[PDB]
């Protein structure tokens, strides 16, 4: 079968960071899109799941998710891995770690366990690892015996703002779930204004490639528990730290097939972790193209820095996606630009790729959170629609070029679920996807914000017209349908 996007993406990803191949991007084929038998979408597993309702009082999506999450790690027969934005999985995500882990054990089996989370320098965590750790001591009861624990919270710069933002569950190596959901009760599950987000769920080789991602977070966060400023670590039963257990688990035995999806797992090391690439020849002449809006005091890692792409193959992933579409493009995203200064406004070459799809004719679709959120960075939807207006000018020269691929082939425009502006409580719609959708053939589903952020981030990239046209169905065009009412018409234009 024919992948003439990954084709591209894996050209850029070879070009950018071949020593992190296999590691931190791989492609592999041969997976499949963990949907529950007699539910062929339900590999896309989306919160909270009600559109056209307002009021959301049947949160399938999360349900949906939350059983996921409880089946895959019930399942498990040696190895969990998960990672998440701060704090640790607490409310509902506990729950199912919880059960699911009794299961296992229940079954016979002795689990090892690692859970990474990353804060910010600025963030307070109140529950610590510690803390964390002989918390599922004690929800575990008896079962505790049987799994091994290791729970840390990582920093990886704080004068460059770079710590752990993946979003996994990896199972033996062999199941994944991952996408913006993080393990936060609060955000989903505890509250009558929940944030939509999407997760998939995955089975095979790409399972493994998330697998050796975490053991790359891994690999440092152990060496770097000698230094309590950037790693606070706990380990049950005595256990030491446990840097290669995907690896470990994986051993001599190629990831069998499971399906015939081909996939390319991607993720980046932020700041901290690693300065470069030593065997990457990546040479690019970065833009130049000071914003409006905003300069940077910190040294940006976005738009001038070679090292950073070197380390940050899911920067370059998600340009070459874009690059990559022949006819449309889909974004929604919580955010284009990052609020600026500190970071900087927004990444040129993502805006350059895009404009250039507007002079081409290719048709680009970006919704996005709210501006009635800041859970948003900008204060109107004219920030994005300008940017690519003077990107499109920087191309074309004339303005009246540029107005003719703006206003034929942008929309833009807030995310909204239902007809309804606003939730009961009258809190806005918060929009937190990573999501691109290309060709109606290959999409991104992951946790790296299009926005510039220095994190250390994971997703997958798919190349499967089936999968993609159930992501039309079940994603794409309802949220159109809904957020078209919440449109943009770009200054200047009929
Ligand atoms: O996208 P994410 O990594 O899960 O978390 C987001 C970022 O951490 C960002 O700092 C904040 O401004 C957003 O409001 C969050 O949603």
């Amino acid at each position: 079968p024919p992948t003439p996007h990954l084709d591209a993406i894996e050209r850029s990803l070879r070009d950018t960071s071949p020593g992190l191949e296999g590691s931190v991007w791989q492609r592999t084929d041969g997976n499949r899109l963990d949907a529950p038998d007699g539910d062929p979408a339900g590999w896309l597993l989306q919160t909270p799941g009600c559109w056209g309702d307002a009021g959301c009082k049947d949160r399938a999506g999360t349900r949906r998710l939350l059983d996921k999450m409880t089946r895959n790690i019930a399942d498990a027969r040696h190895t969990v891995d998960i990672s998440s934005l701060a704090p640790f999985p607490n409310g509902g995500f506990e729950d199912a770690v919880v059960d699911g882990l009794k299961a296992s054990v229940a079954a016979g089996h002795s689990p090892r366990v690692r859970i990474l989370v990353g804060a910010a320098p600025i963030y307070h965590l109140n529950v610590v690892p510690s803390r964390y750790r002989d918390e599922l001591i004690g929800k575990l009861g008896a079962a505790a015996g049987k799994v091994t624990l290791n729970v840390a919270s990582m920093t990886t710069s704080k004068t460059s703002l770079s710590w752990n933002a993946s979003k996994l569950l990896v199972v033996d190596g062999k199941t994944a779930i991952t996408g913006g959901i993080n393990t936060n009760k609060d955000d989903y599950l505890d509250t009558a204004h929940p944030v939509s987000d999407v997760d998939m769920a995955l089975s095979g080789p790409a399972a493994r490639s998330a697998g050796k991602y975490l053991d790359t977070l891994w690999d440092w966060t152990c060496r770097n528990a000698s230094d309590p400023a950037k790693v606070w670590l706990a380990t049950s039963n005595g256990a030491s730290c446990m840097p290669s257990m995907e690896q470990d688990e994986a051993g001599s035995a190629p990831a069998e097939p499971t399906g015939d999806v081909p996939v390319i797992a991607v993720g980046g090391l932020g700041v901290g972790i690693k300065e470069s690439d030593p065997s990457s020849g990546y040479h690019p002449d970065l833009p130049t193209a000071p914003d409006t809006k905003c300069t940077v005091g910190l040294h940006d890692n976005t738009n001038a820095d070679r090292d950073y792409d070197t380390v940050n193959p899911e920067e370059n992933a998600l340009r070459s996606l874009i690059a990559s579409a022949r006819s449309h493009v889909e974004i929604s995203q919580q955010d284009l630009n990052a609020t600026c200064p500190p970071l900087p406004r927004y990444d040129i070459r993502t805006y350059d790729t895009l404009a250039g799809k507007l002079a081409a004719g290719v048709k680009v679709r970006i919704v996005v959170s709210d501006p009635a959120n800041a859970r948003s960075q900008i204060k109107s939807l004219d920030e994005i629609s300008d940017t690519l207006r003077t990107r499109l000018v920087a191309l074309t020269g004339d303005n009246e070029k540029a107005s003719r691929a703006l206003c034929g082939n942008l929309q833009l425009a807030s995310f909204r679920s239902s007809d309804a502006a606003k939730w009961a409580d009258g809190k806005p719609y918060a929009l937190h996807h990573k999501l691109v959708s290309v060709d109606d053939s290959a999409f991104y589903i992951g946790s790296k914000n299009l926005y510039p952020a220095w994190l250390q981030d994971f997703g997958y990239i798919v190349e499967s017209p089936a999968a993609a046209q159930q992501l039309k169905t079940e994603l794409l065009d309802p949220e159109w349908k809904y957020s078209q009412q919440a449109a943009a018409t770009p200054a200047g234009c009929p």
